RNA sequence: ACAU
DNA sequence: CGATGT
């Protein structure tokens, strides 16, 4: 029903997919940018999503926040829920690096605790979530 | 069908 | 138009 403002929205951003992804988080109040994943060769669009949820779990916890991460993203939610990333994309040389990150992103999840609500961004009352790269 |  | 996902 209301957009909870006072919390943190993520999204990934890609070239290709699979191809080239990014992810950010922002404060969905004001926009600021508050982190940005360089960009990882190859990647699909969900794995980004689910990592930049993670990464948000992380960010928070670090600074003892328990604002709630709004993502738009069905799957990367479930993924974060389940603590498993069910990605269909071939482990080879040249997706070492991304499948490396989601390994490490759920070995995350296996080891440390949190309270941090993760919400569907609803797109079709509100719009583009804040996070989104504009592509 | 829904979400990207 | 194509791909990633439940
Ligand atoms: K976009
Ligand atoms: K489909
Ligand atoms: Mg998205
Ligand atoms: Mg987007």
């Amino acid at each position: 029903e209301e957009i909870i403002w006072e919390s943190l929205s993520v999204d990934v951003g890609s070239q290709g997919n699979p191809g080239i992804v990014e992810y950010k988080g922002v404060d969905t109040k004001t926009g600021e940018v508050l982190f940005e994943r360089e960009p990882i060769p190859i990647g699909t669009n969900n794995m980004g999503e689910f990592l930049a949820i993670v990464h948000g779990l992380r960010y928070l916890k670090e600074r003892n926040s328990r604002k709630p991460i709004y993502s738009d993203s069905q799957t990367a939610i479930k993924w974060v829920k389940d603590k498993k990333a069910k990605s269909t994309l071939v482990r080879n040389e040249e997706t070492a690096l991304i499948w490396k990150l989601v390994d490490e992103a759920e070995e995350w999840l296996n080891t440390h605790t949190y309270e941090t609500p993760i919400l569907k961004w609803q797109t079709d009352k509100w719009g583009a979530i804040k996070a989104d790269y504009g592509r």
